[PDB]
């Protein structure tokens, strides 16, 4: 029985609230462009979902049509020096109101982004605290990945520590919460992934079958599958419920650098030093495309969130901008002095920002791939750039041991 109707903007999306208990079902509108014949779309979806029955049409047609008006619609905020040892990482919650740091100094620090507050310090790690994570819808449980092979969960609200993961022979390099927040992955130099359940702290499944560190992670969007890069030249397509491999993506003649799902979990982006990114079919492990014209290797590959474009940053100090469906590269867009370590696009996908070794991070514009704006203030490389889940905040993370937060205009 439907109780709610919620809209999605990022990827558009309409999430459908029922009474059974509360899960939510969603209507991904992963193509919608202005010029949607409304009427179609409106009948076609009464027709496949069977909880939507035909009085409901007025109600969709109005959150269509807010879809389609929200299709048609910076400056320095904070600097904030977060470690004096080097800080290793840095990441936003949803809002973005909260953002947490990892270093050299075994810590990671939950900074409050407005007031520049360290809300808490997270200690017991004995190495290198190298990757962090949000349960990043929910934002209150944190995960820590260090060098002394060892996971530990937090909550974020607390500072409390729930749990220490044990179980890797090497250090712990990436990690990342499933979309539900209930299984943690980690992967580490012992070449292996590891699930645990966020519940219990128990591993769930040790993902053995690579031949060298694991570099990459990522759960589709619906924590189905984890796609892991690897310096053996493979990523690998994982079921996070049998445990088991069901595809090898080789193609890459050289240690992959990164991957991603694309929102509708139907394909993979990986890139890697051997100055390619390749497109992978989910369904049949399979390559789809083969994408050259980079001259160094590409360091970062993202979808946008629809996944309609995809994008390539390389240490040629360029990034490529191509069309998911097609493969037609729209852009190259050239500015930077130095590499590309990280690119993301905004939530709406219509603009691009780049992290460079240059000491900058700039602001392109994906319909022109004209250079907008050159973020400047950091004294040494940007290893990170990534926006907050409405667009308005940018974090850049640098060498220099320093946070800035860039905000929109109002």
């Amino acid at each position: 029985k439907l109780r709610k109707f919620l809209l999605r903007y990022y990827p558009p999306g309409i999430i459908l609230q029922y009474e059974r208990v509360m899960k939510q079902k969603p209507i991904d509108l992963l193509d919608l462009t202005p010029d949607v014949d409304v009427e179609v779309l409106l009948s076609q979806i009464i027709r496949q979902e069977p909880l939507i029955s035909e009085n409901r049409r007025p109600a969709l047609r109005q959150l269509i049509h807010r879809l389609i008006d929200k299709m048609l619609e910076f400056t320095l905020f904070k600097v904030l020096r977060a470690h004096i040892l080097p800080l290793t990482n840095c990441a936003f919650n949803k809002s973005g109101d909260r953002f947490i740091t990892g270093s050299y100094d075994r810590t990671c620090k939950v900074w409050n982004t407005f007031t520049g507050e360290e809300v808490f310090t997270l200690e017991g790690h004995k190495n290198v605290v190298y990757a962090i994570a949000f349960n990043n819808p929910y934002g209150d449980k944190i995960v820590t990945g260090s060098f002394d092979k060892t996971c530990k969960l937090w909550d974020a609200y607390t500072g409390q520590l729930y749990y220490t993961l044990k179980g890797h022979q090497t250090e712990i390099v990436c990690l990342s919460f499933n979309p539900q927040s209930t299984i943690i992955a980690t992967g580490s130099m012992d070449n292996t992934a590891k699930l645990w359940d966020v519940e219990t702290g128990q591993e769930r499944a040790t993902l053995a079958g690579h031949r060298a560190e694991i570099v990459s992670l990522g759960f589709n969007t619906g924590g189905d599958l984890i796609v892991t890069g690897s310096f053996d030249h493979d990523s690998r397509l994982w079921d996070v419920r049998t445990g088991q491999c069901v595809h090898v993506l080789s193609g890459h003649r050289g240690e992959v650098s990164s991957t991603q799902f694309n929102y509708a979990g139907t394909l993979v982006v990986s890139g890697s030093i051997d100055c390619t990114s390749r497109l992978w079919d989910v369904r049949s492990g399979r390559c789809l495309s083969v994408k050259q014209g980079h001259t160094d290797e590409v360091l970062d590959v993202a979808f946008d969130a629809a996944g309609t474009k995809m994008v390539s940053a390389s240490a040629d100090g360029s990034a490529r901008l191509y069309h998911t469906l097609t493969g037609v590269c729209q852009h190259t867009l050239v500015g930077h002095e130095g590499e590309i370590s990280k690119v993301a696009f905004n939530p709406q996908g219509t603009r691009l920002i780049t992290a460079s070794s240059d000491k900058t991070c700039r602001l392109w514009d994906c319909d022109t791939g004209e250079c907008l704006q050159v973020l400047e203030g950091h004294t040494d490389e940007i290893f990170s750039c990534a926006f907050n889940y409405e667009g308005d905040f940018i974090i850049t993370g640098s060498k220099d041991n320093t946070c800035r937060i860039w905000k929109a205009l109002t």
